[PDB]
């Protein structure tokens, strides 16, 4: 179960032409014509304040939006699933492993281990939900270049799935610059309606915007875009109920009049939308043959580290 | 002991028509009707000046609104309420602690622990005045996705309160956009004149605002509807006599693009309302993993600096 | 040696219920009907040409309104009383203080003193004539909350005075709505009439018009009220001779809102009115400390500048 | 200058006729020469004959007829004009403030319109070698903007005894409309009683934005201008005194969709365009420096002048 | 199979002068305007908005860039070319070879062999796909001027190859410096776009830039330059579908400065692109006469070593 | 045959001024010009950047700087001319003898023989091509004052050749310190256009840096100052078509500091400018008379060990 199709506003009494209008503006399911206020609706063409506010009113009218006691949260925060991570330690450090319905932005040094983490949590996605899993397939936004089915087919057939359907499952994309990386999104909201999907990968969301927006005087627009960008995925993250997980790369010290996003501190929103990294996961190289991961700010979990590898199967407890 | 229900209103020879618009545009109470000028009484439809003033006449005749001298009002002020922050450090920092029926803004960096304390005096406003409490239900209105229950039920069973009836008693709501934002204060001001409540907790007010309202020529409607929102603030203030806090965001040096809310001066309302916030307190981590609360505004408090911690169990006092 | 009651007018023969319609309009005084046109007069129902005509004679009657010499006025002018301000630099250069019969608009970015300037004149206006005092009790219709009755003390127990008796003589209001502001006024001249008042405080004079007033097309009604409001302080200046001391605020960059009176251009009056503010200081904040106020204008002044500070007694003498 | 009313008596008219036109306002056979029989009807107690014979006998005694050019070119080469107290200011004014009309100087705020109104005042009681008017002063405030220690400054400059021109100033205060006209009833009494030369009014519209608010009774307000500029006329033709009144302007967008501020639309308005001879300017300038602009002048052309604003009044560009 | 050319953009309805505008700023191919930003089009002086995105718009319909299946990845990347390195032992560990359509980038020390292997690489281009060639032209863009075809010859004669042959489909070129090698780049685009081509080497990327870019103070605009430099080689490899080689050179004791890369870490790309190489070689020189080679990263093959020797006819399996 | 003199240029446009500027910076044909990049083109001040794209354009138009074939490079290698070293068996293992073009550095231990080697080198430059010389006159910049014009005389009168003729036809000078070296390789520059000069022998390059930068500390600028040594001598070598000749003195037991110009690895450009010296060689002194030469690094030939004698009249085969 998941949200409402836009569809269902025809039965409150609209004419279709909004409605397609509405569907062209990005606008799929109810939730997100409900979710955004009236300068949003206003803004696109076609629509006239009196049809937006009756729009607006009926949807919030469907969907509630209202006060609700804290008993009746924690009830509903009792029942999101959370997707096992595939290593015990790291589940353990995780209370449950990744959470649906937030963003839990990964990052670390180069050469760490981030991409096959992306990669064993989207095969793992697809396992029943009694096993950790999400009972969904996984989407996977690359811009890295840096996908390789060859590990997905190691881990399915160490955790027994046929790898047939695994990879029948995982949808695929690349980003070769900022605007069709955003344009990625829609085409994800659009084709996400039809199925059940309980994961998004970004690897990784910054590294592109390193590249294209190279200058001294273009920080205003770059920092603007990715503001853009990360609402559009908090509001898909809200809307569908998926577990998005994207990928940053730092570096010790800075570089530049504190452009890149290269700092422990100084997330990847930056001084427009500092919340939108809902779950930071540092990942370390330790010393020697050690990996580390420490979870650097999270509204409920407390500071600590843990101990895990990456074998032929993907990640796994540290092996002694 | 609190306001006036309308409905005491209804015993002055006005019929119940006009008594049914003014609830359903926002005034619940005969006070939000004598705090409010001719022309907002105007404004709404179906009502004609010569209504206006008779019903404004037995309105100011109700509430005393003539000069009182002022030691009737150091009494008046005497008797007020002041909410434990639950750091006897900070309780001797504000002379009592937060004070009942005015504003204060909590700003700072990006983690200082501002959730953490909004959260503390969330449960802590439960208590009964003996120790230190306001004895009423409180009330979270979150714009960030970052209300977690598992620190109120460490917090409540830190005090020796029953959780289950503390977790009972917050409300929570969730503020997916500015008129979202906006549109909860109407019904909070019915949920506040049907029962008790003490505290009001908007985290965080200038969030959304730095997203929804992103360009170089919105600038006048984003300051125009913050200033709409603070006034509603103060009025719910001033009205049912609770305390409201608010939480604010600031980078550390001017980082720029273009004009925003995110330094240590310019507050949150601008240059429209600069006095909305009563109360201001800048929340600064210190050199060695050290928390420091410092008044930078008060109109009778000077300025100083104090000591806290963030155990397991909630805000605290500095722990050596 | 204070103004006549119009009470007295009942001597001249003229019907008492006439007398009642106009202490109800809002002239309390010989002086208030003296100076008050036919046109204003007339307005009131109840009342024929001949008997206004017939009352305003007899009123010219009763005070002198003709020519006098020169030397007249200079002798008048230099048995006036000025309020010394508690600080002696401040004191030079205001060449006495703050005078009697006169208004004195305190100009001032967020965060200047104004409001701790206005608690010291409050609290020296009840001081005898042989200290530089006023020997009369003070007024505060204080707009924006910021009262607080512990700095008075403070100053008191400074100076000496009885804490008790100081406090017992402040008349105190606040403003919820730019009516209800108005409003005050007419109470406030019924109580001057039958008590030694020195001082009238309005801190501030222009955020309850910044708040309530907001709009475009909203703009001219907002300049009549505000016009009427300071003629109306300017008659009460002139009636019973109490120094009429407003605060209005300023900032320094761009306002967007058409008129938007926060910027040195001409009197909170503006174009309908610029001449109600006879003396005008503009508070600066210096570099780190010892702020600078400066005669922006006066009719007999010099542009200059001074030194001062606020302590925990007040504000005093700039201490190197 | 003026002859008194009690010479009408020489022609026999009975003596309570002359007192009615007294107290009606008329104290000089002038005044009611100048009047019309519509105004000299209007008050009561007075036959059409009476008002015709009287009004005949006033036309004998005061000329009215035609005149060569060359007559009205000597009786202006006689008139008085009176110092500004800045020589590069006089020059621009060819003379400096002439009587017998009336000049209006009308600027934004702070400028210095009240500081030069000083000056005037202090600088008429000068004898006529120093280019004064010898005559006393008087000023009627609308504004509570009147401060003798700039008198006594500016009269310390040009040497002479404060106390001398402290007692040769009068001064009156107006609130109200009705109080200004009043004053003007009082001014033209007191001034038929002694001699005057200067008569400031600052500023004169300043009451009327404050009184006569709201758009629908602009015609009123309109009217009431119209008789006090028409009173302020004949006062000016009649004792030959410089009369000199102060107008605030501004630039304004939204703040007012009517009023005065404007530099074209002369203070007299739409009904009475002309009761304004001369007007100026008064401009802040760039850095620091004050301009006075001749607007309009029936002789006087377009032109520029620089002066300053010192301690001792007005004076010279010290650069 | 080939790219389509430009030519076709026409055929959609944009004018000559537009195209030709495009041709002479660098875009020879659909392809790379399809992958190219708003921004980047806009840059280019001659060009609209509207127009930039309507060509945007038609350059999409040609192209498929939306998502798909992992399967069909799958498919894609089974059937791309691995080309044959010469020695049976590296192409067991290469598991195929050096892959076209990514960056191999080779680093080692002085006098290790990467010279020797990328003249191999060029006579082995030129193979038929039946003996594990790519059966294209080859380039050599030589920077340290260490390029003798009397390698080639011999490796022609070596497979049988006429050395004449051979030798014509080689193209060759000479950086004397960092512009002449972008331009260099630039003229590589036409002439890859007039025929077909198989690889492409750069020996050596960065030796011009310590020659040019030294200095403390030139670091910066070195980085910057060495980024748009990869930028451009990823846009041809990704467009034409050319396996990119380039020569990096490293040492053990760093006794230089800032502007260094002397690191088995720190790619050549550096903070700004680190995933500029996709493959990452190391080849090292052990005891006696034995040659090493090391995968240092790779995102799909796993660490290994393989030994390999340098005879007269090329790089052949080391014989024992 | 040689480059095309700067007096070539003027005919684009370009002033005299900018001419002379360049002249005067050392730019003393259009070669040094079309070979820089723009930054050495900014640096020399009065000159801006349209001025210098438009005078670099004109240069790439006026030499060929593009792509070619290998059988085109192949034909210009064919006919480049080699030196013979006065040593049939050094000739042989030379394959023609020291190529024109090339960085052709020798070293060895102490009294090996690289002097006598200049000496003969420098006499045989003078020869005709037919007898294996180069046809053009010789410069020699030592710099341990080990230049006697008395070998000279010998070796000439060996082969014949006029022994003033011979030595008129050496331009020999000496150097002092570094920086004299750089001034006297400036004029070298400047003189060496008007004259065919075919060899320039240093002798040798690293003498003066070991005595001159001293210091442990003094490593790094040392290092930069013999960077930029070599690259003004690659860029003669390629300019004029000359070929260089440098020597370098090495001790076979290890280091003497953690930088220094020994040891048979680490060449003299260090691992900054690595690629500086194209043929390397190597001199023993074996057990008896026994001179060994020995091609430690080459591009084109392999590894070999010669025998070669000093005797009177030069440098000749070993006698039996
Ligand atoms: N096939 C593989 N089997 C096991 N480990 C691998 C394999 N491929 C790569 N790795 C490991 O991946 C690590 C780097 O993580 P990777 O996902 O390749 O890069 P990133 O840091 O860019 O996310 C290396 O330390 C290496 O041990
Ligand atoms: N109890 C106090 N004792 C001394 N100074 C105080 C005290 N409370 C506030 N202040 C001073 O008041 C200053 C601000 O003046 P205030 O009147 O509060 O504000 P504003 O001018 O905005 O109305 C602060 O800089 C602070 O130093
Ligand atoms: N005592 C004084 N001495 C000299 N100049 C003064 C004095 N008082 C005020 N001023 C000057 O008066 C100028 C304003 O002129 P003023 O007549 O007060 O204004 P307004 O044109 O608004 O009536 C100010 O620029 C100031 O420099
Ligand atoms: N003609 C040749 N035949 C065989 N090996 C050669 C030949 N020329 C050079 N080499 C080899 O080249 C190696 C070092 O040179 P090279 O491979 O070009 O290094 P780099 O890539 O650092 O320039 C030597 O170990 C030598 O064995
Ligand atoms: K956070
Ligand atoms: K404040
Ligand atoms: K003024
Ligand atoms: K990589
Ligand atoms: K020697
Ligand atoms: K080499
Ligand atoms: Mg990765
Ligand atoms: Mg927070
Ligand atoms: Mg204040
Ligand atoms: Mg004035
Ligand atoms: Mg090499
Ligand atoms: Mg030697």
């Amino acid at each position: 179960f998941g949200p409402q199709p836009i569809s269902r506003l025809e039965q409150c009494g609209i004419n279709a032409n909004d409605v397609k209008k509405l569907e062209e503006a990005g606008f799929h399911t109810v939730e997100a014509v409900a979710y955004a206020p009236k300068k949003e609706l206003i803004n696109i063409k076609g629509i006239s304040e009196a049809k937006a506010d009756k729009i607006l009113a009926e949807a919030a009218k469907l969907v509630p939006m209202g006060f609700t006691t804290a008993t009746e949260f924690h009830q509903r925060r009792s029942e999101i699933i959370q997707i096992t991570t595939g290593s015990k330690e790291l589940d353990k450090l995780l209370q449950g492993g990744i959470e649906t319905g937030s963003i839990t932005e990964m990052f670390g040094e180069f050469r760490t281990g981030k991409t096959q983490i992306c990669h064993t949590l989207a095969v793992t996605c697809q396992l029943p939900i009694d096993r950790g899993g999400g009972e969904g397939k996984a989407m996977y936004i690359d811009t890295e270049g840096t996908f390789r089915p060859e590990r997905l087919l190691a881990v399915a057939e160490r955790y027994g799935l046929s790898g047939s359907d695994v990879l029948d499952n995982v949808a695929y994309a690349r980003a070769f610059n900022t605007d069709h990386q955003t344009q990625l999104l829609y085409q994800a909201s659009a084709m996400m309606v039809e199925s059940r999907y309980a994961l998004l990968i970004v690897d990784s969301a910054t590294a592109l915007y390193r590249t294209d927006y190279s200058g001294r005087g273009e920080l205003s627009a770059r920092q603007m875009h990715l503001a853009r960008f990360l609402r559009m995925l908090l509001r898909l993250a809200d809307e569908f109920g998926v577990a998005v997980v994207i990928t940053n790369q730092v570096v010790a010290q800075v570089d530049g009049a504190a452009m890149f996003a290269a700092d422990p501190k100084k997330p990847i929103g930056g001084n427009i939308i500092a919340h939108a990294s809902t779950t930071r996961l540092y990942l370390r190289k330790g010393r020697g043959e050690t990996r580390i991961c420490k979870i650097y700010d999270s509204p409920c979990l407390p500071e600590a580290e843990a101990m895990f590898a990456i074998n032929a199967d993907g990640v796994g407890d540290a092996k002694d």
